[PDB]
């Protein structure tokens, strides 16, 4: 067969930090395009542990370099998310099963928001994955939620943005790199999931609770994909 | 030395069909993560040339897959821009000197708009080869301008979006890639020049603009950039 190489993504260095942690293994650091690859052997894996740093084009970048540097044939992202629908409270676990590029605004020539010419509102991740993330949920007794994350350049702190990313794009959760690494993982034909753990309601008190939450549900995320990655 | 490799890129078809025509070698078509790149040889250079599709994570892409896959060196952008002043009139040329992601909010953490952690508001372009463009401009006695770049992920058609680029970024154009492309030649230390003819007025008749003026300013660019890669 070969040894499976497998994509392990946060955008913060704390979003990394548990993921790092949890696996427990002797990582060598690699430096490439300004981020530091972490790589290291588990269960028959190769592990490549980066965070991107924020936003869409970082994201899009580390993503690239991950399966063109590093070869990697799948990717898992773990971080964290603002919610926008009440049953998502924090620290509670979402698996997108669609993500948009909220803030993508062609109009001008008739374009539904979030579409650009070549390629699509809606960005799909894996179905096999997203299967398996359910199963093991359910096993664990873990309440998983499913549904469409929105991400954008922005960090969403108003009604009236959470409003309109749930009438426009009928969005579960919000962040600012999902759609980014899903996209390059659909061109590249490469499988990808992406995990979010609830940090905040991308509401006027986001920022505050952000920074209170940031650790723990960065943590729940992450022990999460422990558990995908001990099924591949 | 080794054959110099300079990755050419512009944003949609219609913006390298007069560079592929212009340079008029054969290519070889060699598809990647969702691009075709054309790959031809032009005095004693290897060019790369694609274009990436519309806005911030499709330029992104393939511009780290012309730096980690084809090798490149040195990457030029040409392409069209709406204009923010009102001396850079329809067809007009423009060398960008820094660029900025002018859709980058993460002010509910108090950083200035266009602003990201471990990054920096304005990423800077290649001053030897903007020195070329300026020495060949001047020969040709073609009128150069310089300047700061907004890229975002909109197409802008409003006065209100103009005049908000103009005082927070004293941007001069706009445009959906510019910043990611010279954003990514940083992360990797290839050196980068972002050139642009003006298309429209990023006003409210912006669109129709655009659709008249595409062709030509396209072709403005890519003549001005062809007679860079002559001197290189
Ligand atoms: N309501 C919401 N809207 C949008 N996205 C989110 C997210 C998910 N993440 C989280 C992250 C948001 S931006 C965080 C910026 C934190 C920060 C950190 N520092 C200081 C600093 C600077 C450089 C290096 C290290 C720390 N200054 N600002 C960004 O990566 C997106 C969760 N809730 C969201
Ligand atoms: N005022 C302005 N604001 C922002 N950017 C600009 C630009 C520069 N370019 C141009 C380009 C803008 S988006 C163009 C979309 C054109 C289009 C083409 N099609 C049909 C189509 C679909 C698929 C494949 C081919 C054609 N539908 N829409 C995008 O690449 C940015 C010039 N003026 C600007």
């Amino acid at each position: 067969q070969g040894v499976q190489k497998i994509g392990i993504l946060g955008a913060m260095r704390e979003e990394i930090t548990p993921i790092l942690e949890l696996f427990g293994v002797d990582f060598e650091e690699i430096p490439l395009g300004g981020n530091v690859f972490h790589k290291g052997v588990y269960h028959n894996k190769e592990i490549i542990v980066a965070y991107s740093k924020i936003g869409k084009v970082h994201s899009t970048l580390t993503t690239t370099s991950m399966i063109l540097a590093f070869g990697v044939q799948k990717v898992l992202f773990s971080g964290v998310a603002g919610s926008l629908v009440k049953d998502l409270k924090i620290n509670d676990l979402l698996v997108a099963t669609q993500l948009v590029q909220h803030d993508v605004d062609l109009s001008a020539f008739d374009h539904p928001l979030g579409f650009i010419p070549e390629s699509a509102i809606f960005i799909e991740t894996s179905g096999s994955l997203n299967a398996l993330a359910k199963k093991i949920a359910n096993e664990q007794h873990i309440a998983l939620k499913e549904g469409v994350i929105a991400s954008g350049d922005q960090f969403v702190h108003s009604k009236e943005r959470k409003e309109f990313l749930v009438s426009e794009f009928k969005a579960s959760a919000v962040e600012m790199e999902g759609a980014s690494v899903a996209f390059v993982c659909q061109k590249f034909g490469v499988p990808c999931c992406v995990l979010r753990s609830i940090s905040d309601n991308a509401d006027e008190k986001a920022g505050m609770s952000f920074d209170e939450f940031l650790e723990k549900s960065a943590h729940t995320s992450a022990k999460f994909l422990k558990s995908m990655v001990d099924e591949l």
